[PDB]
């Protein structure tokens, strides 16, 4: 295979449940292993303004996301937020690309500051101190200095900012295809195949 | 009105032509003067990736935005990339409000580091030496740190950085609602009234 | 009138509260809306350090300080620590100005990194990512190199820094008077009428 | 009207001394309340400079100038350098707008590093604090790297650096046309209305 | 004794002498040698605001304060502005802590960037060469970032920044239970005994 | 195959076109496919400094190449400097390294700025973006302040440069053996295979 | 003869025009050598504003600035906008001294930016590489962060940043005497003999 | 003569002997007193990879280059590395160009850093702090961050940084051509005559 054979997947309180479910269901079609995290702020995101029931306790979510996606048996691991049993507490785990979709201007801070309040916040404080990839999808408008001073800080490190600002030069006839957009682009960027977005120019030959 | 009577519009070729479009639609609507400018590079946009069929021509062009729009006769001005008569290119001109949307990375670039090579340019240095307003609407992803450096520089001095990173709170049922989710966001950044994204909680009275 | 419609006021837990208190029921009689906010730390504060007795949950305190300051019906409104539907923690609300009075220093630490984790922090966020008005009192002495570059960092993205300083140029009395010292350069600051403190030489024409 | 009620115009030792009495006389016929104020060295400019003969005492600057200027009763104040009632000393001041013209590089760096050795001084460093408009007019050449980090600096805060560099393109005709360019752009940057040069490009429809 | 056997007081002109010869009277009482030094401004400020009459000459003054305080033959030394004979103006002299207390933000920038125009300016710079203590005592609202950057600097370079910012912790019923915060504060900071703030939780076992 | 299948390769107009076709050479024999992109300065350094006749037009240009290194069809695409349809204008093309040999300084700086003004400047933004490998081999001497500044930030966010600074260490014996001293560190930097430069130490078993 | 043989004359879209022809003029007299640049918005600015009819191509303008100065045959040479033959392009040129006067803020940018779109701009990346003199004349106001920015960046490696700022000490009757202070100073600057402004207290023998 | 009198020509371990020993010669022919100094690594370089035999004590070195150049008696002195006799060592010393040629990267760290470990370092350290010519010659690819810091640092302060990086504009027919050129262009920095390389565009007059 192409690309991680483990991400970890956090979700967090921003608008745009739709790229983090979206991407985990593409990332189980690509028979990936998920390490899941989502945050209170996310789960009432999801809850207030999707029509995605998910359970609340961790077993419960694991089952209802591996029935949601399709998953095979133990594909998708969910984690609580003060679990630190779970692999992505320490860099002594398996090797994980991490992306963090959508991408709250708090967890942006948190991950930029190295704050560690929960589990979300310490896997990328890991995945950074292991020089994992670590791939963060911002949702937010406008972007203040403060937003751009934490994402700046983040590339300059390696981590991928990757802004939930889909193209249009695929003519996009509904949500689905501006959300498929962005998740194209996450794929790509953690090298995993996917067929959303045909390559640019591929059969341009000259100009 | 609140807000202000004369918008600079520039259109840059970044993908995100509708959000342009729909943004000077509602501008011509509130009975606004609109400035507008366009590059080559977001006429090209505009014609592979859209069909609305531009003419290449500031007084075509002029004409066709005109009836677009149902704007009045002189609402919508046009000038051309070198045109130094313009009312932009000096900080002598009538007060105006400049939006370039969709913002290219090469048009953020030039705009954060003062390079004058074409009219979009220079009324942006204008904008900035007068602290008359300026929001950019840029559309990339990822961003590297280049295009975060020169958005920090910017927001620093004023400018407001509004990506194209449309919101979901509204539920959303097609494309277009993603555009005027973006448009409504300006339109607030500007103090022009629109009624197409509410005003959040604003009849929540207690928690 | 003269100033903004609507103030969030949010009480943290530095030494103080009378600062807050003083400024709410000025706010009042001015005829604005506020929208209080207060953390856990100030409540303790409050309980602990004055004795104005106010009800811990939302509904019951907002009935008590529309008693405390002669309120009309809805004139306050009060939202708890994550309610996320309240206006301020969404740029999309009715614009409004924001002071945190009392501020502490870790409110003033977790503003200039962009933290929120609470909705004090995230409608900080919002305030400056909105250009909208945010005012920081601070009580603190010494001043460490920590808070002092939180402060200048927020200083110059235009927040206001208006340390609880009093001065003794209108010959304080009491306490009261000192308090009210503060609360009208908070006043002054956000344009709100004020006769508390005489404008200084408004009658000197001549040196 | 539009713009200040009250400008704070400031006088330094710098070359140009026709400009800061040319915009004393024109906010003057503007209607606007002025507070001046004057260097020891722009005293010994405009006397062995200039054919107007200043008076050197507060109260007799005051007659004089009221009289060049066919101002109204009260409508100048004239203030001392060290004369601490003076509105301009604090900030519990009726709001003014202070422009320093012309601004030597000896205030400008006062202004840059905060040093308050006079009224002057006191007076930006008030401007500053309080967020009201703060124009400088510097008239030096070449400008050292001292000065242009002075410039740079207080540009960044949100004073506004205009140098007495006047424009050719309203075909002046002779210094006075000069000067009065320079006046004219330090009126469109207070919002006051001159009539001295036109809108640049208001006719031009397209390009 | 705890703490030093000689301090340098430096009155400036910021609101709040009080806090100055409050604290001057404290260290008399903790049988201190104190070198008092007053700048022009501060004089005036004292003069206007408050009801002690100091007189003008520095043997005047030294013989008026030796009586407000009770102080010993000797024990205050007060030396004039240009007094470059005074122990202060050499790093040569007995070592000191130094106090500005008030600090004016006029003081505050001279300090920060090293001016040294007056006595209380070189025994600052003389202070902090020898690495002697130096706690100043800004009291002005709101900071700009231009004191912010001041403060910082000087923070940073172990000077105490200790603003006039008293607590309400201890229950205060006067003005003077708040100008004792801040004088026991300054105390602390030099290592000076004080019983008039008790120290936080010293009875207070387990939680 | 060891290193990257696709390599973009531009030419600027820097002295040292024969680096850049003894690489475009090189990477033919090793099957690689070249799009490749020259500047119309760097047309002009070939035309008068080498005695390659490349002709103009894209296609042409295609054909002269393909000719001139023995490629097979498809091998070498050939793209316009503003042919925004070419593969290396957006992200979400097929993963290509980059290379721009000869880099001249203005190329350079519109790379480390960000301007996008032609295909080759996009290319390189497209290149960071996306964390694509990214090679600048620049040819010029003395380097100014603004070079080295231009490099070092390229330098910290992973980009290679490779100054056409070649080595003795070889024994050349023609400028055909110097220039490819630069190219085989270029391939060297690339991954791909070179027998040109001998691996130093290779056989050296014990000091 | 004091100060250079050849300078490097580039006129820019500034405002100024006047002090351009004036410099070249004066260079003439002084029988220097001048390699003459122009741009194409210089050139409307001519044209526009002063009634000097420039013809367009090279041989033509040097013909009519040959006549209009008196000048020496091959006094005078013109190069074009893209003439990379001309010495200008490289530093192995014979040494030239370097005036962009008058200085448009976008050519500045370029400058500061080692921008090389032009001769002009690839001239003065030259001059810096070659630590030969280069001189700014910047016309504008207000000056912006980004101009200050770019001054300051330039002004510390070595340029001078002579902006066309004149003084009033010499009492100036005309527009040509405000003109010819400015060409003084850039003649002073270079180290070239004038008789346009006196030297400032040459016969002052003491206070 | 132009240009200095007195060279201290110091070779460092980078591949590129030959470029010191051609810009010795030059220097000789040119009738310049040159103070050689050359470190072990370089001696190294030399012996592996030249076929010029330079003895290894500094009478016989000195004897053997004043062969090898045809100079004249006293014309190369040679001073070994921890000769603090020599003039180099002290600013007290007669002015002398420095030049180091080639510059190793550990050699431009040393210099960049002020460290001072043999006489070559502290020759360099003198240079620096008597502003006399330093010109560093380094040969190294591709250059790292940690490189690219220690060239801008020492760039800032004046040193020129000319990479042994050859221009092919001059039609070079074999290795001694490319050397010839970088000599040419120290020549140039130094102000010393060379007839290597002719003056770019000498004899073009018009574009
Ligand atoms: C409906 C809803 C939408 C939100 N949308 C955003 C958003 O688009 N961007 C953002 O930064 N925060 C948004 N927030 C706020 C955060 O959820 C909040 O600041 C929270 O503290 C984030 O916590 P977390 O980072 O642990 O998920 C939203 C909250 C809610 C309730
Ligand atoms: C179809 C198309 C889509 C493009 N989309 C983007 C985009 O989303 N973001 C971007 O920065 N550039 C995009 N570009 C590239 C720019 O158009 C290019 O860099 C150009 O130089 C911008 O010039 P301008 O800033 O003068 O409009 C696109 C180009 C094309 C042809
Ligand atoms: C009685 C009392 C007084 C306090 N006074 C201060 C103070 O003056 N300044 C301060 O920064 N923190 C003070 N604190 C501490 C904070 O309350 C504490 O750091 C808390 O975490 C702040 O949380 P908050 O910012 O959410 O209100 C005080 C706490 C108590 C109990
Ligand atoms: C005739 C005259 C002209 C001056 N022109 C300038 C000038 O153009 N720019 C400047 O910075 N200083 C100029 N100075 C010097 C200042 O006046 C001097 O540095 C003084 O200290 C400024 O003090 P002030 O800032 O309190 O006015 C001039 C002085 C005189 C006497
Ligand atoms: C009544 C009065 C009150 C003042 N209060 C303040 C103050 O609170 N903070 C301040 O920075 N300056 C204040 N100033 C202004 C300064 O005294 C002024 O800037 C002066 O130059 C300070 O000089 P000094 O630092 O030598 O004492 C006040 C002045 C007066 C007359
Ligand atoms: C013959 C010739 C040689 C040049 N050599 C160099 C060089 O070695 N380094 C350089 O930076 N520029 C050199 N230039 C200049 C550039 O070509 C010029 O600055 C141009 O604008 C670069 O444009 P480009 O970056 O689009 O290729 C040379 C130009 C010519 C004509
Ligand atoms: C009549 C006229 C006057 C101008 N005056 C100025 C000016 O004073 N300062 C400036 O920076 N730009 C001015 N500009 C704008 C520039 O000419 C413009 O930004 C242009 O791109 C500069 O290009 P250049 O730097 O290649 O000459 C003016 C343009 C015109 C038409
Ligand atoms: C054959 C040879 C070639 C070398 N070439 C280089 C080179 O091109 N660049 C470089 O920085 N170091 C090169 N080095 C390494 C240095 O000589 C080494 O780092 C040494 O410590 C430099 O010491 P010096 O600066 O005192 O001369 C080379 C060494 C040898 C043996
Ligand atoms: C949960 C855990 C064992 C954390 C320690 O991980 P690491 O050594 O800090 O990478
Ligand atoms: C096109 C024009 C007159 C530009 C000059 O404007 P400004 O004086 O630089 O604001
Ligand atoms: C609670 C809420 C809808 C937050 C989203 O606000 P915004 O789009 O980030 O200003
Ligand atoms: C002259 C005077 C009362 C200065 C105090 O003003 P502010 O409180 O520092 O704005
Ligand atoms: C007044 C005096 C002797 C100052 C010299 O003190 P120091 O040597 O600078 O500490
Ligand atoms: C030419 C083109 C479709 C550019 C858009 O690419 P990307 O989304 O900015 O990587
Ligand atoms: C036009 C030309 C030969 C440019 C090369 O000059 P240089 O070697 O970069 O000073
Ligand atoms: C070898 C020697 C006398 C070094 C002292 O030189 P300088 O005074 O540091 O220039
Ligand atoms: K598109
Ligand atoms: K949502
Ligand atoms: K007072
Ligand atoms: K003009
Ligand atoms: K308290
Ligand atoms: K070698
Ligand atoms: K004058
Ligand atoms: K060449």
């Amino acid at each position: 295979m192409s690309g991680p054979e483990r991400i970890t997947l956090a979700m967090t309180g921003a608008s745009g449940a739709q790229y983090g479910l979206r991407l985990l269901d593409c990332l189980v079609q690509e028979e990936r292993e998920v390490h899941f995290l989502i945050s209170k702020a996310a789960q009432l995101v999801m809850a207030t303004q999707t029509d995605v029931a998910l359970p609340a306790k961790p077993q419960a979510m694991q089952a209802f996301l591996t029935e949601y996606c399709g998953a095979a048996a133990g594909q998708i691991r969910v984690f609580g937020q003060n679990d630190w049993m779970a692999p992505p507490a320490s860099g002594s785990s398996a090797p994980n690309a991490m992306v963090i979709c959508p991408c709250s201007t708090g967890t942006l801070s948190a991950v930029a500051t190295g704050a560690c309040n929960n589990l979300i916040e310490r896997a990328a404080d890991v995945a950074l101190k292991e020089r994992r990839p670590l791939v963060l999808v911002p949702r937010e408008a406008p972007f203040s200095s403060i937003h751009l001073e934490n994402m700046l800080k983040l590339s300059n490190l390696g981590a991928v900012i990757l802004p939930a600002a889909p193209g249009f030069y695929h003519q996009p006839q509904s949500v689905e295809d501006l959300v498929d957009f962005v998740v194209a682009r996450i794929l790509n960027t953690l090298g995993i195949p996917q067929d959303m977005l045909p390559r640019w120019g591929e059969q341009h030959l000259v100009s």
